[PDB]
């Protein structure tokens, strides 16, 4: 739920395991 990763998806792929892509920024939980 929170952009914990730090990752943004532009391209739709976040490396942080248990983090999903919810365009354009990954969210952890």
């Amino acid at each position: 739920g929170l952009p914990i990763c730090g990752e943004t998806c532009l391209l739709g792929k976040c490396y942080t395991p248990g983090c999903s892509c919810r365009r354009p920024v990954c969210y952890k939980n």
